[PDB]
């Protein structure tokens, strides 16, 4: 009995913690588990290609993938998992610096069991925090970077 | 203070009437409140474009959407109504029968302050069901029907 | 495999819409389905009854009960346990808290003997914040006073106290 | 503006995990942040009575307490601290191992703002858990332990 479980939501919102937590939970139960992470991010497998790491996969009941957006291959890795009877976690952006889709990540989303979105606090307003602004006037998707390059922000602090 | 919020899940999760509950919230607190439907789906505005109803719209304060993935507009009428300052919530199906995005519908999720999905009975096994499987063999995507045309279905069944 | 599923919340804020939504869902796909409402709300807006004893009987012929309104009968404990025991699933829409921001009757003994307990969230008829509590507009100091929004108020914590 | 949130759930089902989720979202945007534990659980404040700790969390926004049915004054203390403008964030069972009311916690329950349970997975069938069963035969209600002297447990299991 395989799934596919999506924890979305913007940066600062703490989707890796949450990740954790699920992964723990079978873990204490003796689940054989796996996280993968994307290697490029280096503020636990290191990945850039989830194929690279899929015999290991393989061998485990329970998969944790943390930014799930950066993996090209993160549809066809976790519907097969799934199928294969696994239970993949994905920790994930939903959105970029635009407001835009990430990546591949949201074909997911039909394909899921269980779909949630987690929220921030505004590092501007302090309200409730959905988006992610970009501070620098870099133009292309993927830079690495915390809180000296962005901010979780509101709606209205995101247009300010 | 505008806001998107998206309710997902496959067919009979009770998406509408959880777009509903959400509605008579605010309605019950003295708000101004308007409710879409989608014309052709024939099973309270009805609408087939929702730049046609888009000045009805404008003099209230919470606007409903039910079956969102039919509007080919629903992305810039949301994000344009939360940008003005309304309240949005979108009842939409995540996924086709095919397991694919529904339309545009998930372009909102990187716009939405919130994002849920449902969870139905598989009508099959009776265990949690995810996504909606068609029981003809009519190949188009829209097609209008429902338990008489589809079911909602866990993974498993889905395949079977 | 039976379970007990909590819906907690203050007033106006679609406990028992989301009751029904939950059992709409099981009836839709065949189950048998029982819901039992408290008699003696008789507001505007499907089995009556005052204890759920008086109810066992057509309860024990379903696969899925619902109680509306559950802070109301003295019995919710024992009857909600003993059917989750015998395999059914039971839904329970109820107030947590009074108009005072106490338990109200029994039904928070329900929260460790649940599976599922979720709190929903009401409009703040002051202030429109999110709310959580209910006001009682009027003098009257005991628990069990029926009404709607001519005699309560959702409220936030600071509306609640001003 | 002050605020109580409750996070229930039986053993081993990430409480404490996700009361730091939450507390790090508002450090990380400059809040002021206090975290109290239960000192006589030794397997961040160490306390027996929440009120040997009240000076620190006047000077503090956001304040997290874990176990929190293990103190006495648990309501009190977390009501003042709301009334005060501070968020309160309670990480507690809501059951003992008999399935009963632990302490006096579910009092906070009709003065939240918001309420949670959480899940474990049953370490006896792998199901979902949502109880906590004592391994041993002793009769008091605390009695510090892990895994090794308690299973989290589904209805079926508890009952074996
Ligand atoms: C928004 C955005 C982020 N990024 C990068 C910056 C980070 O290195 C990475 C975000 O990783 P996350 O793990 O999503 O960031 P986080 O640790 O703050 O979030 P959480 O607390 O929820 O775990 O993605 C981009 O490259 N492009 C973008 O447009
Ligand atoms: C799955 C699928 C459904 N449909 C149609 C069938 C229905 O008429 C409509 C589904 O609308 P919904 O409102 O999703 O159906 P529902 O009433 O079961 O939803 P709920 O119980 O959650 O309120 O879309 C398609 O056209 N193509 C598809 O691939
Ligand atoms: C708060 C409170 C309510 N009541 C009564 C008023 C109502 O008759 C009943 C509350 O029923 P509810 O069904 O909780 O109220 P509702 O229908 O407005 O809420 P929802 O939208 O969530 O369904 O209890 C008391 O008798 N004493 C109290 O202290
Ligand atoms: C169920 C139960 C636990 N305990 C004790 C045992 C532990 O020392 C303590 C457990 O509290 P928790 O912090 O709930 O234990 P946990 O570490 O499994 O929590 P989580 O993973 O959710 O963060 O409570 C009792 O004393 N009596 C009881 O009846
Ligand atoms: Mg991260
Ligand atoms: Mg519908
Ligand atoms: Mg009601
Ligand atoms: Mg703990
Ligand atoms: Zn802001
Ligand atoms: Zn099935
Ligand atoms: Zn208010
Ligand atoms: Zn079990």
């Amino acid at each position: 009995r395989g799934q596919i479980q999506v924890i979305l939501g913007p940066m600062f919102s703490g989707k890796s913690t949450e990740l954790m937590r699920r992964v723990r939970r079978f873990q204490i139960a003796q689940y054989k588990c796996l996280v993968i992470k994307y290697a490029k991010d280096t503020r636990a497998l290191p990945a850039c290609l989830l194929r690279d790491v899929a015999q290991e996969a393989l061998g485990v009941a329970v998969i944790g993938i943390d930014e799930g957006q950066f993996f090209p291959d993160i549809v066809e890795f976790c519907e097969a998992m799934a199928n294969a009877g696994k239970t993949v976690i994905v920790a994930a952006l939903d959105g970029t610096f635009q407001r835009k889709p990430f990546g591949a990540i949201l074909n997911l989303v039909p394909l899921a069991e269980s779909v949630v979105k987690l929220t921030a606090v505004c590092m501007e307003c302090f309200r409730e925090a959905a988006y992610t602004k970009r501070l620098g006037t870099e133009k292309e998707v993927e830079v690495i970077g915390g809180a000296d390059k962005y901010h979780s922000v509101c709606r209205l602090c995101y247009f300010k």
